[PDB]
């Protein structure tokens, strides 16, 4: 009986020792888990144009502007040469309309217009305004987005080159256009004289950022 | 019996350890669920030694804190290029070419002092990179992008014919990455000679 | 013997706790190895309060879900620039300048007021920002990028001399970030006056 009690006491002391070892290991774990819980990269999110899908972070790229070939580079979208007819509308120095043959070269988010006319435009003053509304294109191109300027571009007048024949002589002017809305721009240019007169063989060259 | 008290005390400590273990298990299971553990990066994003970068083509873009336009130096290349009549001419003509490369835009300004014999009212004139002998060091600035190659593109031409100037808004098209052909009116019909050909155009590379 | 049973029971629970601890140590070691810990982000990527962004120059690019071209408003600046003859002229000439700033491109359309006295067959004409009257607020739009400044660039010029028009494909080059000089033929020799000078060029900013 004395040996029972004394032996059990030694066993208890050994158990105490094990419990303290577990106690210490618990504290080390608690410190380690506290440290892990403070990890800065935990909870990261990504704002457009960055995005995550199934743990893969990507840069979302507009193919008319940029692409990747390992590094971020310029546009991958195919260029187009659009060909259509556009009835331009004279105002402010003309009441007439003129049918323009238009080639629109769309490359990246730049669209360059090259236009020439058949027929003529009667003018009454030394300056005329000519309006280009997308609704007046004879057979609207499918890719309409390429003919609409960006919000940034729309905010300013932009240069337009014009040439035409008046009294069997060709005149040419550095002129300007401006968008009155996303679908409509108007150009203003000298007519090469005063009074009622006719100009023909009108060419318009300009370009826009889309 | 003194032993019984010691046993009762040990039980309480074991139970305390158990509770702390359960708390740790819950916290570690929470840590294992952390959404950011699974993260990788797709080009043009890349990671090296824990640093995540945007890899940038210096001909297109750069950083000055924010992502901005190209840092690559522009170049004004000057060289001669033999162009080849390929329809409406079987003649050739040596062009003096200035190529202004700025970012991924390359603008051509060409002129000639020679003569081109043409046989019809339209001529096709071909520009193959192989016909540049004194090549510049960055020949990739003369190669259009895949996207740009997909369409015809505007070319202005001017020349003299029978002592008269002619100028036309004309078009070119790449038949391959190294070759484009311009198509333009010759200013008349039959066999004739045109002089002082100027060509102005540009490409996106 | 009774406390012997109780000691066996305590032993079993202590053992269970130790094994639970070993498993937690393995899981925590694994968590400590997590590759995504300590990720950082290099310009133009940045992080603020755990949100990772692409910092975008609004004159170059923007996002509309995807990374796209500039959002900044275009501007048509109008000002007077007094250009200075720096070879083949010691004269000055006042230019009316429209600068069309769209994204990081600035296109100049200039027309002259008055006559420029030239002395030779080529003139150099200098455009220093200090000579602009009523300097725009966004002066940054008139300063070429470091990349652009590295090369000469095309400039179109036209003017009148002795009642005849002349027009040349010419070139300019920046001597410093604030100053460029254009070089062009004057259409003759000796002392003369040219008028109605127009200049058209563009720069990447
Ligand atoms: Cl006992
Ligand atoms: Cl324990
Ligand atoms: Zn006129
Ligand atoms: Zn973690
Ligand atoms: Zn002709
Ligand atoms: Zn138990
Ligand atoms: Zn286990
Ligand atoms: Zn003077
Ligand atoms: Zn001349």
């Amino acid at each position: 009986l004395q040996t029972t009690v004394d032996g059990n006491s030694t066993a208890i002391s050994n158990l105490k020792s094990d419990i303290s070892s577990n106690g210490l290991a618990i504290t080390d774990l608690q410190d380690r888990v506290k440290s892990l819980e403070s990890t800065a990269s935990h909870g990261l999110s990504f704002s457009p144009p960055l995005s995550v899908a199934d743990g893969v972070v990507s840069l979302d790229m507009d193919p008319y502007f940029c692409s990747q070939r390992v590094s971020l580079t310029s546009y991958s979208a195919e260029a187009q040469l659009m060909q259509f007819r556009w009835m331009a509308r004279g105002t402010n120095g003309s009441s007439d309309t003129i049918d323009m043959t238009v080639n629109a070269h769309c490359h990246g988010r730049r669209t360059d217009y090259m236009m020439s006319s058949t027929g003529n435009l009667t003018v009454t003053s030394n300056v005329v305004l000519l309006t280009f509304d997308l609704s007046d294109i004879t057979h609207i191109p499918s890719d309409l987005a390429r003919l609409v300027p960006s919000a940034g571009f729309q905010a300013a007048s932009f240069p337009v080159d014009v040439s035409f024949t008046r009294d069997s002589a060709t005149h040419a002017y550095q002129a300007y256009g401006v968008y009155s809305s996303s679908r409509v721009f108007t150009i203003t240019f000298p007519t090469g004289g005063d009074g009622t007169a006719n100009i023909r063989s009108l060419t318009v060259r300009t370009g826009i950022d889309t």
